[PDB]
């Protein structure tokens, strides 16, 4: 990090005591952190403490002049942000506030909103007004290409105005599903008829200048190992129409570790050649399975580390889930399906029943176990501010274009707050 404050719930704590800790007013905490249970902290729960800059936990031997040139911070700024004078005692185990670094590099932020089947509200729709805020892109999931080179359309709710608004570029997710899944068979009836790409080109340019929609995202998924090359001559073809038009193309990328990896999910996407032709891409590095993280960061490490080998990191987009699951145990195959909820969501489960949050330094990402009224333990994975900032931390590491975000209108405040305080939001229009 290094530009955000993150705090952790320990024993013992009140919102009171934190707000104490950190000098600022509990009312800013709770409403920055949407803090379902300000009187019921959990243990474990993190949240991100709203101000400019970051906190040092004062030693033994300091002063303030003496942290500005330990840093690279002016002293009279440290004084200030502290309210204190320059030649004011410093008393060891307490925090005082250094003002943030002048330099955030820049970042492109995509948000996906599910519409497809769906009627989303009022309520759902000012939600994602307010994330626009912080978004480059975003768009509907998804149009449906039809194997006659047709497109279903979503619901637009919105999502249209919501974008312009916001300085946002509306962007047009298309998808080979059928039957709500992805079909290799719709991908081949596309990819080796060029009468149906040149149709499908036209309604893809139509649709944009209709919505102006600006950005053209291929979700191609499943496809035949077999079509692999007829999807790069087809995205070669569309590169040039999309181009002429003045509109943006990018691409999904199924997660691989290889160049030669094998498998119908993965066989299809050539990382290298489809890295040259788009804009820029988004590898799906986030997840009927077992209880385990959502994305776990060495996973997630490994498909992007690739990624970069392949594709200039500067093209690379990291998925992330803003979601998190609720198993019921024992996990059986076949069986339920996990239950996806708001990290809030989360918080407020491990409070109801009374757990602690847990947190896997492995996978960067809290957990926790309870047992609900049938007397049925849960195994709970979601997101927090600490597991958020570890992905930030990696798409600085890796010179990342940024991250996109699956799924708009999901509750997760300190997402918003992080992206703000690790980056310079890229707006396009």
């Amino acid at each position: 990090g290094g530009f955000a404050q993150i705090y952790t719930v320990k024993a013992g704590d009140s919102i009171y005591s934190i707000a104490k800790q950190f000098r600022i007013d509990a009312g800013k905490i709770i409403r920055a952190n949407e803090l379902p249970n300000p009187n019921q902290l959990v243990i474990g729960q993190s949240m991100v403490i709203p101000i400019n800059g970051t906190y040092y936990t004062v030693k033994a031997g300091d002063t303030i002049w003496k942290v500005g040139r330990k840093l690279g911070v002016s002293y009279q700024a440290i004084a200030n942000a502290n309210n204190v004078s320059v030649t004011a005692p410093l008393t060891p185990g307490r925090r005082i506030l250094i003002p943030p670094s002048p330099n955030k590099r820049n970042g492109e932020f995509l948000g996906y909103v599910e519409t497809s089947n769906r009627k989303i509200t009022p309520q759902t729709e000012k939600m994602i007004n307010q994330n626009a805020k912080y978004l480059t892109y975003l768009g509907p999931a998804n149009f449906e290409v039809q194997k006659d080179g047709s497109l279903k359309a979503p619901p637009l709710n919105n999502l249209g105005s919501i974008a312009k608004e916001n300085d946002v570029i509306f962007l047009m997710v298309l998808a080979n599903i059928e039957n709500g899944a992805f079909s290799d068979e719709v991908g081949r009836a596309i990819l080796n008829n060029k009468d149906v790409q040149d149709t499908l080109l036209n309604n893809i340019v139509k649709t944009a200048k209709e919505q102006n929609f600006r950005d053209i995202h291929f979700d191609f998924e499943f496809l035949r190992p077999a079509d692999k090359e007829a999807y790069i001559a087809f995205l070669q073809k569309a590169k040039k129409r999309l181009q002429d038009e003045q509109l943006l193309m990018s691409v999904a990328l199924a997660p691989k570790t290889s160049r030669d990896q094998k498998g119908k999910w993965y066989e299809a996407h050539d990382y290298k050649a489809i890295g040259e032709i788009a804009n820029f891409v988004v590898p799906m590095t986030y997840e009927g399975g077992p209880p385990m993280a959502v994305s776990p960061i060495g996973p997630v490490r490994d498909v992007l580390e690739y990624a970069v080998s392949e594709i200039p990191s500067s093209k690379i987009i990291m998925g992330q889930n803003l979601y998190g699951y609720d198993w019921t145990l024992p996990y059986k195959p076949g069986g339920e399906y996990a239950k996806a909820i708001s990290p809030q969501r989360a918080i407020e489960l491990a409070a109801r029943y009374k757990v602690a949050i847990q947190y896997d330094n492995k996978a960067q990402a809290p957990f926790f176990r309870y047992k609900d009224e049938q007397q049925r333990t849960h195994e709970v994975w979601f997101e927090d501010a600490r597991s958020i900032q570890a992905k930030f931390d990696l798409i600085k590491e890796l010179k990342l274009r940024g991250m996109a975000y699956w799924k708009l209108g999901l509750d997760f405040p300190q997402n918003w707050l992080l992206i703000e305080d690790n980056f310079k939001i890229t707006k396009r229009v």
